[PDB]
């Protein structure tokens, strides 16, 4: 129940539940994610020759999806073993590290393929709509610079700690305070969920304004559009409104017995697993839409 982790009271929780409904979903997660992350990526580096501006920003969300899913078997061992790492310290903050940076290179790049679709919808005569090569990878590398910024800190902050009879390698612990973590967690989901939803709003009032919804195969990308931003919010909300939940049962009382905690906190993490199918479905809508 109640822990010290960095002089800092935290209520982690090793219950059943765990063994029964994660385990089963992650491994169908890795066994579909290894299939299409393979196509993609057979389809993109080998079987076709055209790098466009898009098609970049395309490869780069297909790589931090296939990174992603080649870290996921790591989590239904972690998740079969009932939460005992049998690993070791480098390779659980390496997991930790490879995780929160490709989670967030996953939101980035979709932010940034949404702008791109933006950008072509609303702003056709803009200079961002037919940028170099050069401009783009630059642009490419400046993001995962700014992803590997904002995660040495999760590379740096602590090793699997011991408790029990067991040793737990988790970062979405919940203790009494609010660091950098959580509130970088509630902005990777809120400013991209704000710049989503604002660039598919004007792709859909614009296309429909300008008297385009007649094209047949226009319909079928506003639809796809669309479903991008439905499963986007449907795969990241659950996450974020537990942990709000949990933030405001943690203000409000908070450091008590903890058990309050354990009805939600099973809610989270299983809900935490949901966010990789985001990266199952990625493959089926982007990449595996042309006609
Ligand atoms: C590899 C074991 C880590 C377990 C806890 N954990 C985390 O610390 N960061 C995460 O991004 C994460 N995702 C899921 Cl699922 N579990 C997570």
């Amino acid at each position: 129940h109640f822990l010290e982790i960095d002089k800092k009271n935290c209520c982690v929780f090793r219950d059943d539940f765990i063994v029964k409904v994660l385990p089963p979903v992650l491994g169908l997660e890795f066994i579909f994610g290894l299939l299409g992350n393979g196509l993609a990526l057979w389809i993109f580096c080998f079987h076709l020759k055209s790098w466009k501006s898009s098609r970049i920003f395309l490869f780069n969300l297909a790589v931090a999806d296939f990174l992603l899913i080649i870290c996921l078997p790591f989590l239904m061992d972690n998740y079969v073993r009932r939460w005992d790492w049998k690993f070791g310290d480098i390779p659980c903050r390496l997991m930790l590290f490879m995780l929160a940076m490709n989670r967030q290179g996953s939101i980035i790049f979709l932010t940034v393929v949404a702008v791109d679709r933006y950008f072509r919808v609303v702003h056709p005569h803009h200079a961002l709509n037919k940028i170099s090569n050069r401009t783009a990878a630059i642009i490419s590398c400046l993001l995962w610079g700014i992803t590997i910024g904002l995660t040495v800190h999760l590379l740096k902050k602590k090793m699997p700690i011991q408790n029990g009879g067991a040793n737990l390698c988790s970062s979405f612990s919940i203790c009494h305070t609010f660091q950098w973590h959580e509130a970088m967690f509630l902005l990777e989901f809120f400013l991209p969920l704000g710049i989503i939803l604002f660039c598919s709003a004007r792709i859909i009032w614009s296309l429909r304004q300008r008297q385009m919804d007649r094209h047949a195969k226009i319909k079928r990308a506003i639809t796809f559009i669309m479903v991008v931003a439905i499963v986007f919010v449907i795969c990241f909300l659950p996450s974020v409104v537990v942990r709000i939940r949990i933030f405001w049962l943690l203000h409000t009382s908070g450091t008590q017995n903890c058990e309050v905690y354990r009805s939600v906190d099973l809610a989270f993490f299983i809900t935490l697993s949901f966010t990789y199918m985001n990266s199952m479905l990625d493959p089926v809508v982007y990449y595996f839409s042309s006609p």
